[PDB]
């Protein structure tokens, strides 16, 4: 491609600035505990759903719990999670390779029908698939529903986790939790990591780059610039780690609350702020993500159902970018002279197969690119490019000049070379777009 008038910048890559290593297990999905209420949903036959899940990734980690799980009764037989359930989310797991974190009903349910259903999720599931047991999703918005009084408090809250807790261990020696499924915050969070930290695996945090509902409102020109609020609440997870072992996985996240923002969260603007969501946290150690969805949410994606069948929604196809990178070690990656194009970003990564590959989001909605890539040295480059004619649109959303298939089938139908001259490449990408490049 060649754009315009675009604004000329550099990107430097450096082998020698080493970043994290990025987790094969990174990439996640959040859905709704009520979901189990149709023992169909997650079940060996979805194999539409279970296409979807193993094209984000060959591992990655199923995360059931949010709101709904408040109301979800387990029973060896308002919303009811039954043995059969269970038994069909096994076979889900089998057939997507994928690993599970695991809602238990703190809000309304008891200390004993938490320790019978996760006897029975150690039983089927088993040690290997289970990650971790979480008590209670967002304990500190409990009063919002009157799930809990308004004087409920972190000390009230440490009590019920104790008391599930012990139950739950009566019945199950080696079951893993993880904790507190809530967002950052220093009167939950933080003493949650200090009192329990013996007792649990790893730090669940949530994140919505939507703030109080007194923000200002979210549209797409904000969902693409920096969030100070993200950098802050990532460095407190990072002070966590550092004073109690405890890593982090950001185990509820997506663009705006109550299901997504119509003009926003269903967007192709969505790909390029998830897709770098996803690189932005990597970088700053995070161990996952898990993107909330289900049924046609703004929000979701992967929207549909069992009869309906099953959609790759804007959103996907940011993630799908990363899926295609892979893993490996994070590296140096500077943008020089970028002033006038402020919201591109980069990250390049030394992948496991050893081929450096970067990834750029132009997230300037009014400003084409030219990037100089020098630190660099192949004989060749290819791009991938993520692509949607505006940045609003709801659909003809493409990733290497295609489109996502039924039951998540993907492949790259449009071959770029990257041009190559004296050790450099240079790189036009279009206003609102992604790449993905691939060094020999
Ligand atoms: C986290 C919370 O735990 C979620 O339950 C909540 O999702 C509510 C809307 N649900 C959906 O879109 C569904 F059902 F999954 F399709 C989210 C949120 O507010 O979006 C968050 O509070």
């Amino acid at each position: 491609q060649t754009t315009s008038s675009p604004v000329r910048v550099g990107l430097s890559v450096d082998a020698s600035a080493l970043g994290h290593t990025i987790p094969p297990d990174y990439t996640g999905l959040s859905y709704e505990q009520a979901q189990m209420a149709n023992p169909n949903y997650f079940s060996g036959a979805n194999t539409q759903l279970a296409g979807f899940l193993r094209t984000l990734g060959r591992q990655g980690v199923l995360r059931i719990g949010g709101n709904t799980s408040e109301y979800t009764f387990w029973n060896r037989h308002r919303e009811v999670i039954t043995p059969e359930a269970v038994n069909n989310l096994s076979e889900f797991l089998d057939k997507t390779g994928w690993k599970l974190i695991y809602g238990l009903n703190l809000g309304k349910g008891t200390p004993e029908n938490a320790a019978d259903e996760a006897a029975y999720v150690m039983e089927t599931i088993g040690a290997d698939r289970l990650l971790a047991f979480q008590l209670g999703n967002e304990p500190d918005l409990f009063y919002r529903n009157g799930i809990r009084p308004a004087s409920y408090d972190f000390a009230a809250y440490a009590g019920d986790w104790q008391r599930f807790f012990t139950a739950i261990r009566k019945r199950v020696p080696n079951a893993p939790f993880a904790g507190p499924d809530t967002a950052y915050n220093t009167k939950w969070l933080v003493p949650f990591a200090d009192k329990f930290k013996h007792d649990v695996k790893f730090i669940s945090s949530h994140y919505y780059a939507e703030g109080p509902p007194t923000d200002p409102s979210m549209t797409i020109e904000r969902l693409m610039k920096p969030n100070p609020r993200l950098l802050g609440e990532t460095a407190g997870l990072k002070q966590v780690e550092a004073d109690t072992g405890l890593p982090f996985r950001l185990t509820e996240t997506n663009s705006c609350y109550q299901g997504g923002k119509q003009g926003v969260s269903d967007t192709f603007a969505a790909a390029l702020w998830a897709g770098d969501l996803m690189y932005q946290q990597a970088a700053a150690g995070s161990t996952g993500i898990n993107f909330h969805g289900g049924g046609y949410g703004w929000y979701t994606p992967v929207a549909g159902t069992p009869e309906d069948g099953f959609i790759a929604r804007p959103e996907y196809y940011g993630m799908l970018l990363f899926a295609q990178a892979g893993a490996g070690q994070l590296l140096g990656a500077k943008l020089t002279d970028n002033s006038a194009a402020p919201l591109l970003t980069a990250y390049a990564l030394r992948g496991t197969d050893g081929r450096t590959r970067i990834a750029l989001f132009n997230k300037n909605l009014d400003a084409d690119v030219e990037v100089a890539i020098s630190g660099v040295a192949s004989p060749s480059g290819t791009v991938l490019r993520l692509e949607a004619p505006r940045a609003d649109d709801t659909t003809d959303v493409t990733f290497g000049g295609a489109p996502v298939g039924a039951s998540g089938s993907w492949s790259p139908l449009v071959q770029e070379y990257v041009p190559g001259h004296s050790g450099q490449f240079v790189l036009h990408m279009r206003k609102a777009s992604g790449a993905l490049l691939e060094f020999a």
